[PDB]
C-alpha cells in the first residue's frame, strides 16, 4: 500500500537507505549523549527541555533503527536488484512517533517560551491536539499513495490545515511572550522558529513524492528528504534548545551555568 514496495530498487539506493537510516541512528544517539552531559548545566527550571530530548534521540532513534534493520530484514538481492520477499518495509512507525516526538519537542520550545503552569498547560494541550490531528490526516492519507492518490491530496488537505493552525500558535507565543525569554535568548526564538518551519514543510514534500515521482528514485528522493528533516527537527533544534536553555540558566543566577559558559 506504500510505494516503497512497489519497487524493485536497484543495489545503489537500496544501500543509501540502508545508509540513510543508519547514521540517523547513529546521530541522535550521539546527540543524545551530548544533552544529558551538559544537563549539571541547565537552571532547573529548562532541564526538562534537553532532557526531552534525550526522549526524542531514542525516539527517531528506534524508529529509524527499527526501519533500516526493518529496510535491510526486508529485500533480498534477485537477477539484478533488492526486492521485496516476504517481509515488508513502510514508513508507518515514523507518523506514529511523531505522535510521541512532535509533541514532546514542543514543550521544550514552551519551556524555553518561558510557558509555566496554566499557560504552560494551556498552550501545550492545543499543539498537541492540532499536532495529532495533522498526524493522524497525514497518516490515512500515505495510505493510499499506491492506491488513492486523490485522498492522500484529500487528507493531505486537512492535515495542511492543522499544520498552519499549529504554526500560528507556535509563532503567536514566540512572537509574543519573546521577551520574557532572558540570557539574550529573547532573540534566538524567532530565528530557532524559522528554522523549525522550514524542516516540517519537508515531511509533507516526502508525502506528495508519490504523486509526482511514482518511480524508484524517488523512493530514494523520499527518503533523502526524511533523514534531512530528522536531522534538524530533532537534533538541531534541539542543540539551540540548550543555547536557549543554558544561556538563561546563566543568566538567572545559575552558577554552573555561569562557569559553564566560562570555559567556552
Ligand atoms: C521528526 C520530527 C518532527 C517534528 C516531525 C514532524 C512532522 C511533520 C511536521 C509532518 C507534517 C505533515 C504536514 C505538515 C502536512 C502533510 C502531512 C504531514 C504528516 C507530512
Ligand atoms: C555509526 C554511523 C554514523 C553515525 C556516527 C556519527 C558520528 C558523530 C557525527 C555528528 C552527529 C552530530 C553530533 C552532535 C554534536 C554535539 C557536539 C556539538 O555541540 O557540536
Ligand atoms: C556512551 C556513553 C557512556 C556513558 C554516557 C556518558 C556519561 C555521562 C556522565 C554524566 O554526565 O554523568
Ligand atoms: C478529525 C478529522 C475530521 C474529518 C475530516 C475528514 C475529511 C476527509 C475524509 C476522507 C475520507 C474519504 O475520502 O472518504
Ligand atoms: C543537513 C542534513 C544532511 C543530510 C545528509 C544526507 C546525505 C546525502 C547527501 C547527498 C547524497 C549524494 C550521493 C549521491 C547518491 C545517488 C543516489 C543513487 O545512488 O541513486
Ligand atoms: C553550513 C552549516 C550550517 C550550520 C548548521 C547548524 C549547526 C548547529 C547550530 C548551533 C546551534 C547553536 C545556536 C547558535 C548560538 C548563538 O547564537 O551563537
Ligand atoms: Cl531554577
Ligand atoms: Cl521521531
Amino acid at each position: 500500500k506504500n510505494i516503497e514496495s512497489l519497487f524493485d530498487y536497484s543495489a545503489g539506493q537500496f544501500e543509501f537507505i540502508d545508509h540513510l537510516l543508519t547514521m540517523g541512528v547513529g546521530v541522535h544517539f550521539a546527540a543524545l549523549i551530548f544533552f544529558l552531559v551538559v544537563s549539571q548545566f541547565v537552571a532547573p527550571k529548562y532541564r526538562i527541555a534537553t532532557a526531552l530530548s534525550c526522549i526524542v534521540m531514542v525516539s527517531a532513534g528506534l524508529i529509524l533503527n527499527s526501519q533500516a534493520v526493518m529496510w535491510t530484514d526486508a529485500y533480498a538481492y534477485v537477477d539484478g536488484s533488492y526486492q521485496l520477499q516476504d517481509l515488508t518495509f513502510s514508513n508507518g512507525y515514523r507518523y506514529v512517533n511523531w505522535m510521541a516526538t512532535i509533541p514532546c519537542l514542543l514543550l521544550q520550545l514552551l519551556i524555553v517560551l518561558n510557558l509555566k503552569g496554566k499557560e504552560l498547560f494551556s498552550t501545550a494541550t492545543w499543539l498537541i491536539l492540532a499536532a495529532w490531528g495533522m498526524i493522524i490526516t497525514g497518516y490515512v492519507g500515505q495510505l493510499y499513495e499506491v492506491d488513492d492518490i486523490a485522498q492522500l491530496m484529500i487528507w493531505g488537505a486537512v492535515s495542511t490545515a492543522f499544520f498552519v493552525v499549529m504554526n500560528w500558535i507556535v509563532g503567536t507565543k514566540i512572537f509574543k511572550n519573546r521577551a520574557t525569554m532572558l540570557g539574550g535568548t529573547d532573540s534566538t526564538i524567532t530565528k530557532v522558529f524559522w528554522l523549525m518551519m522550514f524542516a516540517w514543510t519537508l515531511y509533507p514534500i516526502a508525502y506528495l513524492v508519490p504523486a509526482f515521482m511514482n518511480n524508484a528514485d524517488g523512493v530514494v528522493l523520499r527518503q533523502l528528504l526524511f533523514t534531512i528533516a530528522d536531522i534538524s527537527s530533532k537534533v538541531i533544534y534541539g542543540l539551540m534548545i540548550t543555547y536557549i536553555a543554558i544561556q538563561q540558566s546563566a543568566a538567572a543566577g545559575y552558577v554552573p551555568a555561569q562557569q559553564a559558559l566560562g570555559r567556552i
